[PDB]
């Protein structure tokens, strides 16, 4: 079929850079623990769909097992916006914000996540000082560093801005989005961004492969992103 | 001796995430049922409310008058906003640990209510109602500023203008340096200069010393697409 928009694709990769992670997570696994028989527990098969995009975030799910794959569009030509490791968090900020999902999670291995509805959330805040005092930590974390990478990209040649993005996404070396998704996220035209991956390829800074990047020379990639 | 660009950018920015009318964590009922709790700071046209750099170590909440935020040298400052009656600033890099990243003056006999980490601690750990408010608040507005700052990726240059003054405007009106309009987008202050005077040219705005009038809403809106 056919890609997302651009803005689509855009809207989906920002907003995705706000999920809940490790360092930024707003319930500890103890605090988890301790939610049994509140949490709802569901099994995913891989290819199950976990949440839909532009229906209205009505819960907080925490992924417990496996891995969730966040997308947008149609499944064959759908653009990969970012992937969710156990531990990590979505719906919550959508939900703050009285917002529907722009994008899709899928498992994409066999999965668990735990899904705190609406009405068990607004209870535990209304009840755990605690609790609700991290998830303020959390959210103020999450939105700002969103919002610190996007002001950061402002003013400087996209070539820097390239090297700074796939240094920013990286993990263990490798960014796993398509050359397009890069180019939606800079406001780039696909062009301009295919040279510049091809020139820093030449380069020997990385290795542009399939819908991923290694980073092969982090210190001279750095260089390039000023 | 001027602030950088990116200076000038980065506190711009912040300083959009300034909370305000229903955006704010604390109503004015709130405000008032804290009497004695918030320290009252009174202030005379020129002093210095908090400094650029320094830890953020309580709320700052307006109580009466006008707050300049700036960034650089005091002669060679660049405002990059106004705080009024009601604004709350510096909660944010509190929770976060952070410096300020801009210096706020009193433009007028000021009076400022401070709520200190000690006391905000105790607050969110106390009052349910503020502290389910405090989570919205912070998600808003710097979802807020995200949303500004993705609109503009990948729009030409007229058109950002256009939307940023849009944007901007309070009662029709704008009081910013174009060199940190330019800033705010990335840009140079000629090019911005160009892109207003061409505004101005085709009646849509009206343009003074660090201050721009809108003066054709619909027409500006048009050049923002
Ligand atoms: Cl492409």
């Amino acid at each position: 079929g056919q890609p997302p928009s651009e803005a689509q694709v855009r809207q989906a990769a920002w907003i995705a850079r706000c999920v809940g992670r490790g360092g930024s997570a707003p319930l500890h696994r103890d605090d988890v623990s301790a939610l049994a028989e509140t949490l709802q527990v569901k099994e995913f098969a891989p290819g199950a769909v976990v949440f839909h995009a532009d229906q209205t975030a009505d819960g907080v799910w925490i992924v417990r097992h496996g891995l969730i794959e966040l997308a947008v569009g149609s499944r064959r030509r759908r653009a990969v916006v970012n992937i969710l490791h156990p531990g990590d968090v979505d719906g919550d900020i959508p939900l703050l914000l009285e917002m529907p999902m722009v994008y899709t999670g899928r498992a994409l291995t066999q999965a668990t996540c735990l899904f705190l509805d609406r009405q068990a959330f607004e209870r535990l805040l209304a009840t755990h000082p605690a609790i609700a005092r991290r998830w303020l930590s959390s959210v103020a974390q999450r939105v700002s560093t969103a919002q610190i990478r996007l002001m950061g990209m402002l003013g400087r040649p996209l070539p820097a801005q390239v090297a700074q993005l796939l240094l920013d996404e990286a993990i263990d070396a490798r960014i796993e989005l398509a050359q397009r998704t890069l180019a939606a996220m800079l406001g780039a035209q696909r062009p301009s961004i295919n040279k510049i991956l091809k020139e820093f390829e030449r380069d020997r800074l990385i290795t542009v492969g399939y819908a991923v990047i290694e980073i092969t020379d982090q210190h001279g990639l750095r260089a390039r992103a000023q």
